[PDB]
């Protein structure tokens, strides 16, 4: 699956059992998903900080699938304008930039 | 040239007969650059997704070169803690995402 960017690269991930929309952001380095509940333990983490850091939850080693791409990776949780895949999960599904 | 993402995709471009470094951002619809005179006319444009827009200048059909691919597209110039290469140009040079 190769993906021109003429349209914004939104994909469907399966995560938490449930399925959701997300954006493959090479510009984003960590992965935030709108509010979701996941099991077991986590540790707080700040991100953003242009005008404040938002505080979110850090879950590590989480099962997620992206495009039949079953992967497992660190996944922040809490407020987000929208689900965002970042470089953290992309490397583990093996995404590259290609021209 | 295939750019894994363990790292921020920061490539050098040559816009303006100057040389800049800039980040490869599929998360970004446009290409915004840190002020840099350019000839030509301009339209004002707003960007920024929250607590205000950002006003900045739109130029069109500009010559830039990205990792040695020379190409033509709209580029926005003004206030951004960072150069940003967003999809507009990535299509132009024919970069994709793969996995
Ligand atoms: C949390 C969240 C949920 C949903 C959607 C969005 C847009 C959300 O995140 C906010 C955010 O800054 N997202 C970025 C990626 C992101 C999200 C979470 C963790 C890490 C990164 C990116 O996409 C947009 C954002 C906008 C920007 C903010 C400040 C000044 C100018 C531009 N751009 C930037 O931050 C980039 C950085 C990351 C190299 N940026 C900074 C310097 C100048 N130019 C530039 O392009």
């Amino acid at each position: 699956p190769q993906i021109t960017l003429w349209q914004r690269p939104i994909v469907t991930i399966k995560i938490g059992g449930q399925l959701k929309e997300a954006l493959l952001n090479t510009g984003a380095d960590d992965t935030v998903l709108e509010e979701v509940n996941l099991p077991g333990r986590w540790k707080p983490k700040l991100i953003g900080g242009i005008g404040g850091f938002v505080k979110v939850r850090q879950y590590d080693q989480v099962p997620i699938e992206i495009c039949g791409h079953k992967v497992i990776g660190t996944v922040l949780v809490g407020p987000t304008p929208a689900n965002v895949i970042g470089r953290n999960l992309m490397t583990q599904i093996g995404c590259t930039l290609n021209f």
